[PDB]
């Protein structure tokens, strides 16, 4: 169940870039803008 959510997650990290000079807190942020991250809070 949740584990499909979960590999979503670190699948998305993967598509996008994470730079070694940004930061976790600017990633997390990153996804956030991204539209799909509406989608996934709404999960309904």
């Amino acid at each position: 169940t949740k584990e499909e959510a979960k590999q979503a997650f670190k699948e998305l990290l993967k598509e996008k870039r994470v730079p070694s000079n940004a930061s976790w807190e600017q990633a997390m942020k990153m996804i956030i803008n991204d539209p799909r991250y509406s989608a996934l809070a709404k999960l309904s």
